[PDB]
């Protein structure tokens, strides 16, 4: 038992990547309620944002307290575009969600060459959340192609939201 | 009614501010817990954190919503040096909230200057949570030079969380 | 220990001001449902309608029998034109609500004036309701930019209202 | 089944009225309690000025709605000399209230003229009111000829109130 | 962020008021129950005397161990002469919270003189406090110019006590 | 039946004593949090201190109101030196308090010298309280001599005083 510098910079990579996302999602929340009028697309988003920013950054630091693994805290990311409309806001969040399935899928198959089982095991939770948090974002980008009023779209985020 | 620019950036600067702290105080909480073995000092400084990126930035954005200001979404930060003991490491959050009642102090002065005064009343939570902020670390710091225990400290700080 | 003859003016030109928008209001929830065959749109004006007439002119009232200050009663308005339809009767109550922000800024940039500071918290009640009631109105001039549906809105105003 | 104008015209005048009634009375409540130290027969006079500004105004817009009738706001009313005393005080107050009976008199006088049944049915409660109300000032006034001491009247109405 | 020398000096006088009064009023509650046999009398002042020796010396103590500043307890007090009768009693118990008003007026000038704006949000309690207490003891005077009778009055105060 | 005036003069006595007591112990309460870094020290003196300015003062003018004695209020007070330690400040305390018991015995026999029941019952209550405040305090001294962790006898002083 040891502790794979690999999968430490895997793991910090990732902890990296939900921190940044988490403030790109904070700040594409509030452009959802200000610019595109669309106060529930908001809170769906800050709702990512919070779990970003929260359990998926928590666990990685948490892990790291156990194993013996170090955390790095290097953070930069600057929103200098936003989409254009809300259909291409929640597309944007949708491409991204999707990036991390894959990092995700790197690190479990990473874990499984380095015969590090713990980390094989921590990272399953990961490899479903990027499925299921991947299906809330897809069961939204539905939505924008199945209604051209904005205020049914609202209406129905509400209660995927309550 | 308008929206003053000096003030807006102001108030960016500030959303920037307690992003940064947030993810500093989060290494620094990890570390307390990790190398210094001091758990309950890792939830204090966990708590700041979670403040920090959370209702200290939210109020920026929810305010901004309303009187039609710009959110800028610019993060840089990286945790390159950490202090030698626990006493050092809540020593140095201490000197952070210290900035923040100064910066708070600026804007407060500002918002008067432009006669922005549904910006002086906003800021008139931050005036305070300063205070309350600085408080609760100052009787943490304080527990460091009381006792020489890690365990006492530890104890104490436990009840201060709960 | 006085009566800032100034400030008196400028807070029975409040009331004044509270009393004759909220007898337009009332008069305007009546033509949202009449007309317009909006009825939750009525009710949202009709509310805005009683809380201008409510607690707006009775805290002016109340200040004054603490103060030494005079309350007068001068109300002159009539209602001659309506807007054309339901998006300008809100746009135009709007509007009207950004002029309540515009008069509270003065009162308070008086009072300190004045060194008033009594008068300078009043009216720090008034700095953020001008703000608030002007975002509940925001967000429904939202709603006609985002469904061409009177029903729609009309169900989309039914769950703000209740 | 039409819409008699003359019905339109005196129940627009009637709303006019209530309005401008009850903006006297909210003035004449603070003098009660202000100038002659009575506060609750100010509050007395306050829940009058509420039920005209209130049910009163809101009945008429109501009965408009439904019959085709034509809202009418033309309000014009100032406080230019306020009675000497308690006693006339409310002494005023009564004199308006028989005012109001004798205007209720004439619309029902006017709906069975006009066989407007819906109209003089509309009016039933207002000839009621009017008695009701008159009754209650008129137990106000009783007071003031049966003491001398204003604290005890004050408490006398009080429980008329509570 | 510091520590204004004259505003720790403006709080310790204002520490010193709060004491001093408060001990005047302890013994003026003495005398109108005593001497005048008005013991409601006695308990509407007896309150203020705890609420002036309490919470108003509280905050100030408490305040200072946050900024830095220092606490002085210098303290000179002597009942050498009584009012005549209760009215002039609670008439100058009347004065002396108009002085109050003027006091904290002069603290929240100097605050943002000093752009001391903790100090200036810290007062704004005291602002109101000096209104409300002013308006309590003037409800007070009130009742001895509506009436000669000292238990009709006495049951008038006990009810605002209760 | 009459009234001693020098039984009168050694209550008034004491209850000037209660009141300066009181005072100074107010001010050591913050002492002992600001300074000392000892905030439930700090809890029990301020408990202490409200005792002090509370029954024990309020005794003596309810029993005056009686017995038909006279109430004189000549406070003077001033806190010009603060013990150097936590230790000492309770030692200093612990002083004080074995004075009132000197001075309580003082009135008991000259109550009895006097034949004065009724004043040698009512002292009866403060030739036990002086008692149960001087143990109180010496359970505290008493820690001070038991461990030299400040955080250890805080957490001991807290469960004292909860
Ligand atoms: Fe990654
Ligand atoms: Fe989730
Ligand atoms: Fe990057
Ligand atoms: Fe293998
Ligand atoms: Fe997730
Ligand atoms: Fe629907
Ligand atoms: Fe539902
Ligand atoms: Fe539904
Ligand atoms: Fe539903
Ligand atoms: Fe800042
Ligand atoms: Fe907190
Ligand atoms: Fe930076
Ligand atoms: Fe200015
Ligand atoms: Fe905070
Ligand atoms: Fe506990
Ligand atoms: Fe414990
Ligand atoms: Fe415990
Ligand atoms: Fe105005
Ligand atoms: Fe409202
Ligand atoms: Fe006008
Ligand atoms: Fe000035
Ligand atoms: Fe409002
Ligand atoms: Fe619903
Ligand atoms: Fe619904
Ligand atoms: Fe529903
Ligand atoms: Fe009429
Ligand atoms: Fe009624
Ligand atoms: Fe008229
Ligand atoms: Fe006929
Ligand atoms: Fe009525
Ligand atoms: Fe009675
Ligand atoms: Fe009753
Ligand atoms: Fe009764
Ligand atoms: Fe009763
Ligand atoms: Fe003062
Ligand atoms: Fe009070
Ligand atoms: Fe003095
Ligand atoms: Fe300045
Ligand atoms: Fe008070
Ligand atoms: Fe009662
Ligand atoms: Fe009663
Ligand atoms: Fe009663
Ligand atoms: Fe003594
Ligand atoms: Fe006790
Ligand atoms: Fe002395
Ligand atoms: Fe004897
Ligand atoms: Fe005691
Ligand atoms: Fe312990
Ligand atoms: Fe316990
Ligand atoms: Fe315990
Ligand atoms: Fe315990």
């Amino acid at each position: 038992m040891q502790k794979s510098n690999k999968i430490n910079d895997a793991l910090n990579q990732h902890y990296k990547l939900n921190v940044e996302l988490g403030l790109v999602y904070a700040h594409y929340a509030h452009v959802a309620d200000d610019e595109f009028d669309m106060p529930y697309l908001g809170k769906f988003i800050q709702h990512l944002s919070e779990d970003k920013l929260g359990v998926h950054k928590e666990y990685i630091s948490d892990y790291f307290k156990r194993n013996g693994m170090k955390l790095k805290t290097d953070v930069s990311v600057a929103v200098k575009s936003i989409p254009s409309d809300a259909k291409a806001l929640i597309q944007e969040v949708y491409a991204r969600e999707n990036e991390v399935r894959d990092h995700v899928k790197a690190i479990a198959k990473l874990a499984l060459a380095e015969d590090d089982y713990e980390s094989f095991y921590f990272i399953q939770w990961y490899v479903r959340d990027g499925l299921k948090d991947l299906t809330e974002v897809d069961d939204v980008v539905k939505l924008f192609n199945s209604s051209n009023d904005k205020l049914i779209i609202e209406e129905t985020i509400k209660e995927m939201v309550e």
